[PDB]
């Protein structure tokens, strides 16, 4: 797909690499959500790595399970969410990101791979 | 075209007390972009003065370097770039604007007064 999930082939280390490489231009789109918000992934100031949750099945299973139910609730809708989607990836990391919106300086939000694409890749 | 810089006398104090007096009848357009789009001044959340972010010149060397690595990248355009609006203002504050519609970058940008024009109704 053009998600960042499978563009580095469900790999959690090509993942935070990919994040990584472009720390300074990389930007995320939810797509899995109607409101189309663009998002700033955190990085660790440190050793520069993207701030990732690894290993959290449960809150990887809510979120995806929230994005259904929110957003794609009708039963066509529900084919088209997991035609786009897929079936849900329960050993991707969450990114932690803040959303390109005004007055942003506090929000922080989990997003799934799974449901992003990189702006501009 | 005069910048928003060059219009307050390259004073950050003069910067935020225009965006003050004009709040509701200017816009900004970014003429250092190929797209030269208008995008509206934030104010702060509970809102009197501009949202501006004026401790952070690593940031404004990094947007300054930004435009012209992707938007100015021949050694024509470097030149062009270069005449038109001189080496980098650190003591210039950062514009938080957001466009007048759905916009791929998402719906907050960091605007350098050195880079914009205003654009009055």
């Amino acid at each position: 797909k053009k998600t960042l999930w499978e563009l580095v082939g469900r790999n959690k280390d090509a993942l935070r690499d990919f994040l990584k490489e472009h720390r300074g231009t990389i930007l995320l789109r939810d797509i899995a959500s109607e409101h189309k918000v663009v998002y700033k992934p955190i990085f660790k100031r440190y050793n520069g790595d993207p701030d990732l949750i690894e290993d959290n099945s449960n809150d990887v299973e809510h979120w995806y399970d929230y994005h259904l139910e929110r957003y794609w609730n009708t039963p066509e809708l529900k084919k088209e969410f997991y035609k786009k989607f897929g079936p849900v990836d329960l050993n991707q990391p969450i990114i932690l990101a803040k959303p390109l919106r005004q007055h942003n300086r506090g929000d922080l939000v989990h997003l799934l791979p799974q449901f992003v694409v990189p702006v501009y890749n």
